[PDB]
């Protein structure tokens, strides 16, 4: 990227990371430039960086590696007194010993014990008492997107040792801490009234006027149809697959298989395994290409299907000839005494997926012009905030049922964290 804007908030982060004793939590809503600024921070860093993330898909998109493979972490809850098989290769040890700056993306998807397992592993390899073995730690993510639901079993094992199931509850943050910088510029568009409604909801300050706006979002006619430009945002996987497949149909179906090359983790695959399409299918772009003119999350309609090209007319009116795309699975090594990346696998497939409907989970980090919210009549803190936040404006939202005050379920663990650091020098943990 070459026309990137350097905001005062981004420079504040760069100012902070100069002092290599400073850890930093970089946060902000979808569209506030976290992924782009991450890349900038990489390039403009005089330090051997490693980028890691808690899922393969997020690792791949950030150009990094999973936390579990980087540090050899067993899958499952781990107390501070569960003993680790600290078996690392001589190369992994040498690599970790050259890491000066660890960057964790999607920090809010990191279950807290994993940070502590990481702190322990680094202390063992550095033979030090300093948290994370003295390595500087930068963390990127939206504080207000919930992590994976805690499985009934992890719940029981871990509650004896932790106060909460958010990343800042890691025990290491009694021994170290971090500055917080929220990115507040939304580059795609700037919408005060909508942004203020989202914030009022997440802070449980909804005014009676705002409660009335939510009521007017209901529209049975629009929300029960599938031929408009609205995308159905639903919580459950089954509902989205039902809607997408129902609309796809069985007549004149074209199939495109994923091509795997060398070593690629199944759960890191960010595309369809068997992309099935037809002329007129509603689809979403999965990757960004500024020169070709599409971005991750752009919606369009298939108009032509050939062997190696899928022609799509996007919502903005442009026709685009999509070709297959190759995601690279990389890992870090040492070239001399410098950390570099090396490809160990790839997968190849058209970067499009059916998009009459998308899950709340698959749409993490995306915004759309027009959404139909399916009210999750269950409950759980923060659901309605997440669903509303999938839109770019207030006027673009439609609901399948009336939105009532009781559907606003606040997450007080998060409100307390925000208000506590905002009044403690934008810093959390030990000084
Ligand atoms: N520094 C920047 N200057 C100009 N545009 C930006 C900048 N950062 C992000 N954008 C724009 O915002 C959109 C995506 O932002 P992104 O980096 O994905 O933010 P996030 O990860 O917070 O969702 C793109 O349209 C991109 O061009
Ligand atoms: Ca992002
Ligand atoms: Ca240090």
């Amino acid at each position: 990227m070459e026309d990137m804007i350097l905001t005062e908030e981004m420079q504040k982060i760069m100012n902070l990371i100069q002092d290599d004793e400073n850890n930093v939590f970089v946060t902000g809503k979808a569209g506030s430039g976290k992924t782009t600024f991450l890349k900038y921070l990489i390039e403009k860093s005089g330090k051997n960086c490693i980028v890691a993330a808690p899922t393969g898909i997020a690792a791949i998109n950030a150009g990094g590696v999973t936390l579990h493979s980087l540090f050899g972490i067993p899958f499952g809850p781990i107390t501070p007194y569960d003993r680790l098989e600290n078996k690392f290769s001589e190369y992994k040890v040498e690599l970790l010993l050259k890491m000066e700056l660890l960057i964790i993306d999607e920090i809010s998807m990191v279950r807290p014990d994993i940070l502590d397992t990481i702190d322990r592993k680094l202390r063992w390899v550095y033979e030090s008492d300093e948290p994370f073995g003295g390595v500087q730690v930068i963390m990127f993510g939206d504080l207000f997107q919930l992590p994976p639901v805690t499985k009934k079993q992890e719940r029981e094992i871990l509650s004896d040792f932790y106060d909460g199931f958010f990343f800042f509850n890691a025990l290491v943050f009694k021994r170290t801490g971090f500055h917080i910088v929220e990115l507040t510029k939304i580059f795609r568009q700037t919408e005060p009234e909508f942004i203020n409604v989202l914030n009022n909801i997440r802070n449980y300050q909804v005014t009676s006027d705002e409660l009335d706006l939510l009521s007017e979002l209901k529209d049975r006619k629009i929300s029960s149809s599938y031929d408009n430009e609205y995308i159905h945002i639903c919580t459950h996987k089954a509902d989205v697959e039902k809607i997408n497949a129902d609309k796809l149909g069985e007549q004149e179906i074209r199939n495109y298989d994923i091509v795997i090359k060398d070593k690629f983790p199944e759960s890191s695959i960010p595309c369809d395994l068997h992309l099935k399409l037809r002329v007129g299918a509603r689809v979403m772009s999965l990757v960004n290409d500024s020169l070709k003119g599409y971005y991750n999350g752009m919606l369009g309609i298939v108009t032509a299907l050939e062997d190696n090209v899928i022609t799509v007319r996007m919502d903005n009116g442009r026709t685009i000839k999509f070709e297959r795309y190759t995601w690279s699975n990389t890992q870090y090594t040492l070239k001399d005494n410098e950390i570099v990346k090396e490809e160990i696998g790839s997968c190849t497939q058209f970067p499009l997926t059916l998009a009459w409907a998308i899950t709340i989970h698959k749409s993490q980090g995306l915004t759309f012009d027009k959404i139909i919210i399916h009210v999750s009549h269950t409950f759980c803190p923060g659901q309605l905030y997440v669903a509303l936040s999938r839109c770019r404006t207030l006027e673009g939202i439609v609901s399948d049922a009336f939105i009532t005050k009781q559907m606003i379920i606040p997450e007080y663990a998060l409100i307390d964290f925000e208000r506590a650091y905002k009044s403690e020098g934008n810093y959390y943990g030990k000084r």
